[PDB]
């Protein structure tokens, strides 16, 4: 058998806000977090906008001295993690510290740090490389620093599965608790790839929307005018907890994590298969994992990245998995407002999926002015839709054809 | 309910050889793979030597056209993966492809590639960034490219837990099989951090041996004259397989994976606690996981990095876990010969642990001329030691206080 896993805490930095409730308020209002990127010369770049975290004060979390040691992506993961744990009311003790672990991930890691240390290296030589360069830049330091700050002695690791990281981190954390390896896990991802390398790298692959004139309209999933994804920064963390452990201490439970799917497309390095065969297997594996019929799904938070091939693959996949239920469920892309947080996309979108359950409302896909050929599902165009939601899926599909699906269910 | 997991295939690039047999011959002969680095000008650096992979021909594996797009760490991970799958004799079919996955990890990933594109960005501009920068550098693309080349549609992911990456990758892949999420996994790690940022970054932290005038004597675990670890490159991959699946197809089985342990130190970003309390918790979790008496442990493949604090912490941990049996078992560090392959360390060392079981021999700790205060166990100084090994244990410890232990035993 297998233990049940609930969500007792959530934390977040997004382009919509510095915590969950401010972000969610943005989501439900259909507000864009997308704007031209400030403090950074993007003159020579084909993209000049994205979703930045606005007004982030790391000294709410760390001393200036400790924060100087850590890439922005680590600072963002720590913010969300500290918010989630505090949100949970959990008390770490000598009696439970060994049963509390962390799996916070990143798709791309410490590009901003790598870039600033490259500056010093090329200009002045290696003796100007920071001593904290390595531990301050590597992806497992959100899990590392979090475990040290809070005395967490349970499983300590980090996933890096590109744009699937947040979904894989939360799902595998859920398994840890299910199979009795931990009672609590902090899980999710964080990302800050708005450097020359992030913007330039994705720009060189022409993966990015170049709609510089209207940044808030750039991210337009399933719209016939979409021209690639919008690069966004931030973090999501969830406190996952064994149900009996949660009930014993009188935890507030947001929702239950009932299902987790993984699959490989084995198709292409960056492009999904047109029929979304991969996303289809992943979702079926997730629903089998939950013991649920496709007919029981009410709400899907799409990957919905606003790439030509990605959006269409996901329509094909849902139609394949859900047959005559495909029009009944609501499916929206919150990336229409947040843009694409890469490795943190699945973390924030899991939180939005959980809040859709709490509040019985499907978030909008904004900018969906002219749905493309075959995009005739209920994609919650323009405005939040109040509706019945017992079961919510969150999908992530990343480079290497790596797929992730999470199934959350109302708890009561 | 929990299924058993065996090793049916192994693959490797190391500073001692371009495969497992060649590498293993060097280990038992006590040969060093450590030499001044030839691929760049290190005269401005305080460390000028490492374990390079010598004479790697990527066109034994991949088209020059595909190889040109990929960081060496990905080329190294693919090379070891292809070797391991060939060594397993497994045939991928429509019938089984959905039950075969991959978890190949890296500590740092595509740091050379990121440096090169960073140079292009700063010297020329964003328009000279490779269109393959992202899919050619990010850590999950060993798992991705492997899945694409062989058509593996099982769980597809990557860990990044610094110097623990290979041990965790293998351990968690076994759990995937144990719990029925897959019947087969290719798992391990790859690293190529021997660029300016890598040697400069570890150099800035004063973590590396500076013995530039005698590189083969640099890596000297538990020796009183040790002065840091030696940075080495390469890859380890294992085919892990549910026992009955292996039996059904008549697979040759090298050994059984009976035990996996994880723990966080929750101590320090980069330093281990002097008493090895985190390593001790991890090894105890792994032995309890294997259903063993600690006295069954015959051979330990130590982390054994040749750092002052790391080496002694591990003595403390082994004494605390094994009591008087700490004086009966044999413990060696193959890092004495290979150097520290970082995220690949746990992968090659898992392979050396399985070959200690096959060949009934403890690999030497070379350069152990003057064991330090309290380093009074059988550390197999200087020369391989033929002996009874029924149970072998492989330890890794990383930045963020992240610990991993694998337990393997003979299968008959
Ligand atoms: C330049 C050189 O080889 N010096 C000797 C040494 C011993 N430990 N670290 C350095």
């Amino acid at each position: 058998s297998r233990r049940r896993v609930v969500i007792t805490g959530m934390g977040m930095l997004s382009p919509l806000g510095l915590d969950v409730p401010s972000s969610w308020e943005g989501i439900l209002a259909g507000r864009s977090g997308i704007a031209p990127i400030e403090h950074m010369d993007l003159s020579a770049y084909s993209t000049r906008f994205g979703g930045s975290v606005k007004g982030f004060n790391v000294e709410e979390y760390l001393s200036a001295k400790e924060a100087r040691k850590l890439d922005l992506f680590i600072q963002y993961g720590l913010a969300a993690s500290f918010q989630a744990v505090r949100d949970s009311g959990l008390e770490v003790t000598d009696a439970n510290r060994e049963r509390i672990g962390v799996s916070m991930g990143s798709g791309i890691g410490g590009l901003t740090n790598i870039e600033n240390n490259c500056r010093s290296l090329f200009e002045q030589g290696p003796r100007r490389i920071s001593p904290f360069f390595v531990p301050g830049s590597i992806i497992n330091m959100v899990s590392g620093f979090l475990s040290i700050h809070l005395g967490l002695q349970g499983p300590n690791y980090a996933l890096t599965t590109a744009q699937t990281t947040g979904t894989h981190s939360i799902g595998m954390a859920a398994r840890n608790i299910a199979y009795g390896e931990a009672d609590v896990m902090v899980a999710g991802g964080s990302e800050m790839a708005a450097c020359g390398l992030g913007l330039g790298g994705f720009g060189a692959a022409r993966a990015l929307s170049t709609r510089n004139d209207e940044p808030t309209r750039a991210s337009r999933p399933w719209d016939r005018d979409r021209d690639g994804f919008v690069l966004s920064d931030g973090s999501g963390a969830l406190v996952l907890e064994e149900l009996e452990h949660a009930r014993a201490r009188g935890a507030r439970i947001y929702a239950e994590l009932v299902g987790f799917g993984m699959s490989g497309d084995a198709f292409h390095m960056t492009a999904p298969p047109e029929d979304g065969a991969g996303a289809a297997r992943c979702m079926k594996n997730a629903l089998r994992d939950a013991g649920l019929d496709p007919r029981q799904v009410d709400y899907i938070n799409a990957h919905g990245t606003s790439t030509p091939a990605g959006d269409i693959a996901e329509i094909a996949a849902v139609k394949s998995v859900f047959g005559e239920h495909a029009h009944a469920l609501s499916m929206s892309s919150t990336k229409s407002m947040t843009g694409h947080l890469l490795g943190a996309a699945g973390a924030v979108e899991a939180i939005f999926s959980v809040l859709a359950l709490r509040d019985q409302v499907a978030p909008p896909t904004i900018n969906l002015d002219n749905p493309d050929e075959g995009c005739d599902l209920d994609l919650v165009a323009h405005e939040a839709k109040p509706r019945k939601i017992d079961v919510a899926l969150s999908n992530s599909f990343g480079f290497g054809g790596t797929n992730g699906t999470l199934v959350f269910r109302r708890f009561a």
